[PDB]
């Protein structure tokens, strides 16, 4: 019942949370296709993870 | 609502219920590695969605 931190914002933690997608091909629009979340907001971070990709994820 | 029709059961539709996943490497190990789902079942159908995904997609 805690599906919070992966719900609807975990794409939008503090950066610091994900699992790194740490996709070869990671993109915004291959991510998200793939099945991970694009930041880009911060380059220090994984800018493809595993956030909300209930999107169309868990779909 | 109770991630259900979307989870477990779901990557089991009929074969017409998913989205196709369209991967290049559709297979019962890239798929369900990449993070969509492996069918065959029916070559009509998409052998690789994002039925159940939420495993180790929503994550």
């Amino acid at each position: 019942e805690e599906y919070v931190g992966l719900s609807a914002n975990q794409c939008a933690v503090p950066a610091k949370d994900r699992v790194d997608c740490g996709y070869p091909h990671v993109t915004p629009k291959e991510c998200n296709n793939r099945g991970c979340c694009f930041d880009s907001r911060i380059p220090g971070v994984p800018w493809c993870f595993k956030p909300l990709q209930e999107a169309e994820c868990t779909f």
